[PDB]
């Protein structure tokens, strides 16, 4: 099926899992920062950036979730290849 | 803005660092996707490739947005610091 060694598959899996975790943490931190900025900057100057952040955030979340699913699949596949 | 220039710049740094980290993850994982896809015959990985490709441009746009916010914040901090 897959022509890659278990050892390399597991290294890839760590990259996907670590990427997922880091993207979730960045989105959490910057979501907090957006809130603090938006609340302390009255009026409209930052509004275009807020609108784009809100539109893109759910996609970034979706991407982190995908990465976690790829991690799980690669773990499974490494097991099967090795066994 | 009701925030000190120093705090505005601390936040700016976080947006920049986040952007850099996301672009690094995206570059690394795009290379992984290609290698895994190339070495997996049949349809098993196809759905993950499809979903990755659908979302990656939006993640790239998000990284770009964070750099734009970083520079907007820097410029705003400069203006606050100049306002007597
Ligand atoms: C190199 As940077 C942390 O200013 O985007
Ligand atoms: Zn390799
Ligand atoms: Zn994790
Ligand atoms: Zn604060
Ligand atoms: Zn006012
Ligand atoms: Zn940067």
């Amino acid at each position: 099926m897959i022509k890659m060694s278990p050892e390399e598959i597991r290294a890839k899996s760590q990259s996907y899992g670590q990427g997922s975790d880091q993207i979730r943490q960045i989105l959490s931190d910057l979501t907090r920062a957006q809130g603090e900025i938006a609340a302390n900057w009255e009026g409209q100057a930052f509004s275009r950036f807020e609108e784009q952040f809100q539109q893109l955030s759910p996609k970034v979340e979706k991407f982190a979730q995908l990465l976690e699913e790829i991690k799980q699949q690669l773990n499974s596949t490494a097991d099967a290849v090795q066994e």
